[PDB]
């Protein structure tokens, strides 16, 4: 139901704290990897857990040190276990993000 990918930007605790929830129809395959851009820092991919998430299940992407928010106009995409961009966050003018789709 919609590829939209609910997300939440914390940006606190002296660090970052992302929370994504697979709302899409299909269920994450697992072993995915994130990748967000920025200005102060560069782009970086975080190794996600191998275990899936779930239509409801969530996911965390703790990063250090941290980045400025919100992340509007950013990339913050999502790849698969093959490091292939599976989805892409619109990264709107809000801590909220809902992956749309590449192709």
């Amino acid at each position: 139901n919609d590829p939209l990918l609910h997300v939440e930007v914390s940006n606190e605790d002296n660090s970052l704290h992302f929370i994504l929830y697979n709302k899409t129809n299909i269920i994450i395959p697992g072993n995915c990897t994130f990748e967000f851009s920025s200005q102060i820092s560069e782009v970086f991919s975080i190794k996600m857990g191998p275990h899936e998430i779930g239509i409801k299940g969530q996911k965390e992407l703790w990063f250090f040190p941290s980045l400025p928010t919100p992340l509007s106009n950013y990339t913050m995409k999502v790849v698969n276990q093959d490091g292939e961009t599976i989805l892409v966050g619109k990264c709107a003018d809000s801590n909220e993000i809902t992956l749309k789709s590449p192709l």
